[PDB]
């Protein structure tokens, strides 16, 4: 490896009972192989709760609904972990993981 989480971006655009836990729940397990420069927005609407949307400097990549009286928050969670770098997976890392070090965990 020989490198440092030295960039970063993420930042609490959060407004609600439960999006605001998402950004402090999200970044205490985020890890990234690229340049992890994305931040977290949430819309709260209570009909249901809020959307979380995550984007990557300007663009969106994963965005997912979050329940404040059901308990899949934690999955959720862990989920955007996963969903965000799979978008990139495809971009840019992509050239990195065939250069060396190819995938052998969940193809499909």
């Amino acid at each position: 490896a020989v490198e440092v989480e030295v960039p970063g971006l993420l930042t609490d655009h959060t407004v609600s009972s439960i999006g605001h836990d998402f950004y402090r729940a999200f970044s205490d397990k985020w890890e990234s192989d690229y340049t992890g420069n994305l931040t977290i927005n949430e819309r709260p609407s209570a009909r249901a709760g809020s959307w979380i949307t995550i984007t990557v400097n300007q663009d969106v990549i994963f965005q997912t609904f979050l329940f404040p009286l059901k308990r899949d928050f934690e999955k959720t969670v862990v989920a955007a972990l996963i969903q965000t770098e799979e978008a990139l997976n495809r971009r840019q890392i992509n050239q990195a993981l065939l250069s060396t070090g190819d995938l052998a965990h969940d193809e499909f």
